[PDB]
């Protein structure tokens, strides 16, 4: 029941759908916001880059179709169609992707008002809430922040483009920034810690302009790390670096967050800590006092067991070009 497709050329690229899909605008592969005719919805179709002109991007489209058909949970973003032009594999050489449309990101929020504490608190509860289900299935995002952050007039919330990471500086752990000492699922945490603290502030926390200059703003904060935590730092290069900067005291969160709930400076102490052994995980975040009003441990679910078995195969294109047919095909909308 192939539906009809039509073409059309925005800016400056060949845009191929079904005929469900009117009133396509560009926004951002390449996205643009429709009007899905089927539901009477908003969406956001993606249109993949070149999925298949090279092993790294066959793969990568590969991964992200997986994951985005696995993961289902009201705060992770989630597949409502993907189609392709093609009739067959033999003509197989673009992928679409669609998802609701949002309202708008956290940078655009921040940016327009000021943000209560309740507001601040239920959308971090999500966000935790999201990643404690991502986290789950053994995944992480590695690039967190407010851009990929999606809300809609009510405040409800969307993790979007997670486990694809295999601006960003501001929110980065420095851990995997500095490459400096072992990393886990915690990398997300930090992320969060940094995004709170600019829901709170209205302000980027550590807004560097480059890598010297981001740690610097960090360790400002956070005081630079001394013998203690220099034991686990695995990398000679690093503990020469560390050493050679001068030394910072940490300082009291709560002389920086003046006027804030004293229980969300006490979360973000917890979240901006250096140590990736002892920063506080998804899960322990949620049952934090921060979150009374909203944490319900019958209402946090953990995903549904993942194969990413693909990640160690070594495939040709045409191998990963045919894996996505497979799974294009196969799909279901949900329901
Ligand atoms: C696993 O990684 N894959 C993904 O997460 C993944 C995969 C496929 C897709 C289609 C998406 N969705 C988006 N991708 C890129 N930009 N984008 C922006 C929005 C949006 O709603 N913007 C609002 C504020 C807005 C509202 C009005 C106008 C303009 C923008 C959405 C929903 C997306 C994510
Ligand atoms: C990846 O491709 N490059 C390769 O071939 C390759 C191969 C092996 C290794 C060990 C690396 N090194 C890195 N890899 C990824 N991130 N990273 C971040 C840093 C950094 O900021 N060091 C700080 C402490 C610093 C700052 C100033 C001076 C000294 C150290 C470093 C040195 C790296 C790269």
């Amino acid at each position: 029941e192939r539906p009809t497709f039509y073409r059309q050329e925005l800016n400056k690229t060949i845009w191929e759908v079904p005929e469900r899909y009117q009133n396509l605008s560009p926004v951002g592969g390449s996205v643009c916001a429709a009007f899905d005719t089927k539901t009477g919805l908003r969406v956001a179709v993606k249109k993949l880059s070149r999925p298949f002109q090279s092993i790294i991007h066959a793969k990568r489209t590969y991964r992200e179709l997986r994951l985005l058909k696995h993961m289902k949970h009201e705060n992770v973003i989630g597949l409502l169609d993907v189609f392709t032009p093609a009739r067959s594999l033999e003509e197989f050489n673009d992928v679409y992707l669609v998802t609701h449309l949002m309202g708008a990101d956290l940078n655009n929020i921040v940016k327009c008002q000021k943000l209560t504490d309740d507001h601040v608190q239920f959308l971090i509860y999500q966000i935790l809430r999201g990643l404690k289900y991502i986290h789950s299935a053994d995944i992480i995002h590695r690039d967190l922040k407010p851009s990929n952050l999606a809300v809609n007039e009510d405040c409800e919330l969307k993790i979007l483009d997670f486990g694809l990471a295999r601006a960003t500086r501001w929110y980065r752990a420095p851990e995997i920034m500095l490459n400096w000492m072992h990393y886990n699922q915690t990398v997300d945490i930090w992320s969060v810690g940094c995004i709170m603290a600019e829901l709170l502030t209205g302000r980027t926390l550590f807004p560097g302009t480059d890598h010297i200059d981001q740690l610097k703003l960090i360790l400002r904060l956070v005081g630079t790390p001394g013998a203690e935590l220099l034991k686990k730092i695995s990398s000679e290069s690093a503990r020469n670096y560390i050493q050679s900067l001068t030394q910072m005291p940490k300082m009291n969160f709560a002389n920086v967050f003046i006027g804030a709930n004293p229980l969300a400076v006490d979360l973000l102490e917890k979240m901006l800590v250096l140590d990736s052994d002892k920063r506080i995980t998804a899960a322990q975040a949620l049952a934090h006092a921060y979150f009374a009003q909203y944490h319900d441990p019958d209402d946090e679910p953990v995903a549904d067991p993942y194969d990413q078995s693909f990640e160690s195969r070594d495939l040709l294109i045409d191998e990963w070009k045919s894996l996505t047919y497979d799974e294009v095909i196969s799909f279901v909308p949900p329901p």
